[PDB]
């Protein structure tokens, strides 16, 4: 017996009530002559519950029963102060009800007897759930300002109905209105409730801000409302000078940029899993400041720590392409003759006539991958954008530190902690490919898979005898072994009178999948630009992600670099606030 069960039981329940009682029978059918009837001689109790405890006045509120509702409320007046005490409609009242249906003269009816303005209706089906189909807060007049009815607004004001009232969520009556179907109906109606404010600069309605710490501007860029977007950015937004066709107007940039650990606007729309939200970077206001960003002090660290990034890499692989070999000391290779290896761990490795110039690179593989840990793990809480890169990033140091820790304990297997950290670490690499986007991504993503397995799979094959499967017994014979085996002009490496090591089959499976997935996203690629206006979803997609990316250097680069955007207002003279000088010209 599913929640959603119930209620259906509960409404076919109340008509069954509603039809076994004739008094909320009359109340329904508006039957004023048999409410005289009814109530007057051998009256039914009017304080009468139905199956939702309704009032009889309850029912005649919800179908726009005036003169019925009327006579209920002369006969009881007591009627109006109850609300319904059912669980599903806990707290609603006949007010409630009126100002949905905009039954006006039943509303001014509902005052006239002092209706509490106050009532909330904290029912099942008024929360904020995906199976109710309205939201509309819980006090009577956020359902005016819902409805649209401007009239009922007001009204409900002059017996002084609060505008900062909020609900179980912290909601304000202006938190709701966002979260509206007819955006530009609200619009018309959320200057309306504005007017109303106190006017002090203190305590401005616009700034209480939501239980989850949203202001509401902060929640409608969230929510993706552009309409209210652009609305509320009217207020924020000063006019310098108009010289001509040019404009030079000034934004307040204050809710929208960084001081606040969660309170950026940047930041909440790059996390949040609503896909609408990713149009408002490309509100006038906001898509200067991202590109901005990203032209100056974004790309060059980028390419900076791009730099970095991948001369640490071959770095690592420098390392383990020239790592410690040892002959077959056992005769076992005689017994389980399938067996090509020449296994070769060896724990001499302090000698050093070249293998000092090994100790220092191992060692730099391993104060960068703590380094990688020391700006990722206190990093927590989690959405990929850009891409999947810090889930990768972490797992490769986890596998340098394991095969680290594979170290010294002189494990056999060594390789197979050494080989996830060549394939991870290079495949990070193909994400700096954000910093020619038709095919050259390709180009550029198809090299470091090569680079990350070719690598790999000469390590793999570093031990084996090379007169059986010698596709990398080189290491510029295994690129373009790997190269070629990229566009499967030469068969998959394989031998089958010997029994070849698991990391193989392992690393081929992964190798075969993404090697058909580029050339599969080529072919397309090359389509898609030339198929529709689809490449701008395509391109979008992409100028999210140089956004996400963008955000995620400035928090932890330091302060000395990466200065603050916009221009400080404290003299010349007008804020504590930055502001963003942006000129648009019209035709
Ligand atoms: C019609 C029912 N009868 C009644 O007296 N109140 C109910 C009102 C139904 C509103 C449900 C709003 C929602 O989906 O949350
Ligand atoms: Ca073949």
């Amino acid at each position: 017996e599913s929640w959603a069960q119930s209620r259906d039981e509960q409404n076919l329940l109340q008509q069954k009530r509603i039809w076994e009682s004739p008094l909320l029978l009359a109340a329904k059918e508006n039957n004023v002559q048999a409410l005289y009837k009814l109530l007057k001689f051998e009256g039914c109790e009017v304080h009468q519950k139905g199956a939702m405890g309704e009032t009889a006045l309850h029912i005649a509120a919800l179908y726009d029963n005036n003169e019925a509702a009327q006579v209920l409320m002369e006969a009881a007046p007591e009627l109006v102060f109850e609300p319904m005490t059912s669980e599903l409609y806990e707290g609603q009242t006949a007010l409630h009800i009126a100002v949905i249906n905009q039954n006006v003269n039943l509303v001014r009816a509902l005052l006239a007897r002092g209706a509490s303005v106050s009532a909330r209706a904290t029912g099942s089906v008024f929360h904020y759930r995906p199976h109710n189909l309205i939201y509309y807060g819980e006090h009577p007049l956020s359902f005016a300002a819902c409805v649209g009815s401007e009239e009922i607004v007001r009204l409900l004001i002059e017996h002084g109905a609060d505008i900062r009232a909020q609900d179980s969520l912290g909601n304000t009556v202006l938190h709701i209105l966002i979260l509206q179907p007819n955006k530009t109906f609200a619009c018309q109606m959320y200057n309306l409730l504005l007017s109303y404010d106190g006017g002090d600069h203190l305590k401005s309605l616009e700034l209480v801000p939501n239980n989850q710490g949203l202001t509401p501007f902060k929640l409608a860029g969230v929510e993706g409302n552009i309409v209210m977007f652009q609305h509320l950015m009217q207020k924020r937004k000063h006019i310098q000078w108009t010289y001509g066709p040019l404009t030079s107007t000034l934004y307040d940039l204050t809710e929208i940029d960084s001081s606040g650990d969660d309170q950026s606007l940047l930041e909440l729309i790059v996390t949040t899993k609503k896909r609408e939200a990713r149009q408002i970077l490309d509100q006038t206001p906001v898509k200067e400041l991202v590109s901005l960003k990203w032209k100056r002090y974004g790309r060059p660290y980028f390419c900076v720590l791009g730099a970095i990034y991948v001369l640490y890499i071959i770095c690592f692989t420098m390392c383990c392409v020239y790592r410690p070999l040892k002959p077959r000391i056992t005769n076992r290779t005689n017994p389980r003759d399938n067996t090509l290896l020449q296994q070769k761990l060896l724990q001499e490795a302090y000698v050093t006539p070249k293998d000092d110039l090994r100790l220092v690179g191992e060692l730099v593989s391993i104060v960068g991958a703590v380094i990688i840990l020391l700006v990722e793990i206190p990093d927590i809480f989690q959405t990929i954008l850009g891409g999947p890169f810090h889930v990768i990033i972490v797992t490769y140091a986890f596998m340098v530190l394991v095969t680290m820790v594979m170290r010294l304990t002189n494990s056999d297997g060594e390789v197979v902690p050494m080989s996830f950290a060549l394939v991870l670490g290079w495949c990070n690499v193909m994400y700096f490919a954000r910093g020619f986007g038709d095919l050259m991504r390709f180009c550029w993503l198809m090299a470091v898979v090569i680079l990350g397995f070719a690598s790999a799979f000469y390590i793999i094959f570093q031990t084996e005898d090379p007169d059986e499967l010698g596709h990398f017994y080189d290491y510029p014979m295994a690129l373009f072994s790997t190269f070629e085996l990229f566009l499967t002009i030469i068969d998959g490496p394989a031998n089958y009178d010997v029994d070849l090591p698991f990391m193989y089959s392992i690393t081929y499976a992964a190798f075969a999948i993404i090697a058909t997935l580029l050339m599969l996203n080529l072919l397309i690629a090359m389509m898609g630009d030339t198929h529709w206006r689809v490449a701008h979803e395509r391109d979008e997609l992409w100028r999210a992600q140089v956004v996400a990316t963008t955000v995620m250097l400035e928090r932890k680069l330091p302060r000395c670099l990466w200065p603050r955007s916009g221009i400080c207002g404290r003299e010349y003279g007008l804020g504590d606030r930055w502001f963003l000088r942006v000129e648009d010209r019209q035709d």
